[PDB]
């Protein structure tokens, strides 16, 4: 009865050493009495790979160099299989109880991993195919948090075939300056640009372009940044908040009244994207103080300084804690996905 | 340079007989020319199987009694393969160039298979993850249409954890009589209920919430029920309408101005909610008359006799030529999405 834990990291993705960190501090934080892990890595070309816990990476301990063990040991994946759903080409794999998938690019948060692991009828930790993918996709993300009446910056969304056609004064004159141009679906941080004049405009919407199909540019939110780490999947739990300084500050320092409606606004943007498991959303936060929600992101960060667990555990839930209960939230979500 | 096409079709679903007869009338239109299937046939326990071309079905030729042959050649799927990706376990099975994916069911058509041929680097035909995922709940669609300031029936959605405190007379107040019921997660037709009194809607509360964690109450919309097939990707067209009388009837007796405004409102629904290749939208129209978008589906029927192909028949494109465009489609998709 202890059950096995899929854990699936790695990818193509500027954060891939963010993922191998995540993996080796999940393995050390699942508690032995319930867990045994299997490790499959993602190389960096999008080959995966199962490996032995004690060599799944190489120079581990040096973060310059810190790289995945392409073992060369393949994965087959049974579509439709009720057991053993992940099988070895070449003898024998543990069966797979639960999938811990922290895999960092845009088809690990997309949604796309979740589909491949629901089409094998393996649980899996964190947001299900459509709160990956609407979360993941920042257009129809702020369009859901909008129709929900929570706040997002006001913005336009481009893609190629209307790009060509976009007007910087009537943006300007929309949306003020500087703007905010970003690629809708992310793999993000690459492609961010604040334009100052309109003369950087030009060159922003075609970086966005090459990283993406669709491209929002929004107005500068002036406020505070802070990010709240969401748990649990029906009725969702908000941790403390922590303050971004540019450095981040745990606990934030503002009102407790303040801190109590981020709380509420995270757990409802939570529910309206329709997310699982877990979530940090990133607000800002005005003078009015009006709140602004900025990203909902399906994949925090999981290695000890990562900023969603460290946020847990100044509220008193920690990071063993928190591993354990995020797999009793995937098993949950998939006995009751079961029946229907 | 003749391309493969894998035909992934059958399914959990009571659209399973279907899926079946679509599968048989794609094949006969298949252009010899240019591409040659490979059939992939997935039973209605959720095995896949591999199948002959001249001997997939059982009693093919009898639709009260026509099954997929359950040849138990079953499917491998290797997640970041980038060749030969969909592996027979036991010898060799063709390259597939293009999957045709026709599954009905939850999994076929939540954005579940496609994030699986998204793994497995294949091309396929129709909405990607979020497309699919989005237009598939009812709740998150109309929601996404409401803010696309396009009209939907007015409604509440429950869940498991809040219809227990369902208030009907507010109901009622806010929504009128008769109150549609209906599941937000599909596989539809099933656990939907038009609730004529106040006493009949406990029960349809309970049978909607025994197919999924979400159910809709919508307000009556008293209109005509037209039928609108959309096709392609960035540009998409619309094809003549057709109105279900209760018996479809295409042409649609009604305005050319009216037919030109569900057009195009039929294309901003599919663009609002992000379907690529294909779709049926289902609106209402009213004496007004306002038009009320009633369903996106993304998994059209494709069968001679199914109102999808046969609206685009009546549009000018033949059954072929649809096809034949959808699979282009597929690929030009798979190519653009290479890039980035
Ligand atoms: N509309 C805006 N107004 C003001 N500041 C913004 C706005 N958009 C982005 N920023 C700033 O730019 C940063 C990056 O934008 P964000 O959408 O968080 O990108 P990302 O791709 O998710 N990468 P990361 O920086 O890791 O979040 C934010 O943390 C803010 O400091
Ligand atoms: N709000 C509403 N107002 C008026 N009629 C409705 C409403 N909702 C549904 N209907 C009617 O009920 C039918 C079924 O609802 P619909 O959402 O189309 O279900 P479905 O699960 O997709 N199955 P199908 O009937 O095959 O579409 C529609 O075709 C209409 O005739
Ligand atoms: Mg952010
Ligand atoms: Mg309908």
């Amino acid at each position: 009865r202890k059950i096995r834990v899929g854990l699936i990291f790695g990818g193509k993705s500027a954060e891939h050493e963010v993922s191998l960190q995540s993996a080796r501090n999940i393995l050390d934080a699942l508690d032995p009495q319930r867990f045994e892990p299997v490790l499959i890595g993602i190389d960096k070309q999008g080959q995966w790979h199962v490996n032995d816990p004690d060599s799944f990476l190489l120079h581990a301990d040096d973060p310059a160099r810190i790289a995945l063990h392409r073992s060369g040991r393949g994965v087959a994946l049974l579509p439709g299989a009720q057991q053993q759903q992940l099988r070895p080409i070449q003898q024998a794999l543990a069966q797979i109880d639960v999938v811990f998938p922290i895999v960092h690019g845009t088809l690990g948060e997309d949604g796309s991993l979740q589909g491949l692991l629901r089409m094998a009828n393996l649980p899996f930790v964190g947001s299900g195919v459509l709160g990956s993918a609407v979360a993941m996709d920042k257009d129809m993300a702020k369009r859901v948090l909008r129709d929900a009446r929570l706040a997002v910056a006001p913005f336009v969304c481009f893609d190629r075939h209307t790009a060509a056609h976009a007007d910087v004064d009537t943006l300007i004159a929309q949306l003020g300056l500087p703007l905010f141009v970003k690629p809708a679906n992310q793999g993000s941080s690459v492609g961010v640009s604040q334009v100052r004049t309109a003369d950087a405009f030009a060159a922003a919407l075609a970086l966005a372009l090459a990283y993406d199909h669709k491209v929002l540019v929004e107005a500068a939110v002036a406020g505070r940044e802070i990010e709240c780490a969401v748990l649990g999947n029906a009725v969702p739990h908000a941790s403390v908040c922590g303050e971004v300084v540019v450095e981040i500050v745990i606990p934030a320092d503002i009102d407790a009244q303040t801190q109590q409606r981020i709380q509420q606004i995270a757990v409802q943007a939570y529910q309206a994207l329709g997310c699982a498991g877990m979530a940090r959303v990133d607000v800002f936060l005005c003078a009015d103080g009006r709140i602004v929600i900025n990203e909902v992101n399906t994949l925090p960060g999981f290695t000890r300084i990562s900023v969603y667990p460290k946020l847990w555990q100044a509220s008193g839930l920690d990071y063993r804690g928190l591993i354990t209960r995020l797999i009793e939230l995937a098993l949950e979500r998939h006995t009751d996905d079961q029946l229907l």
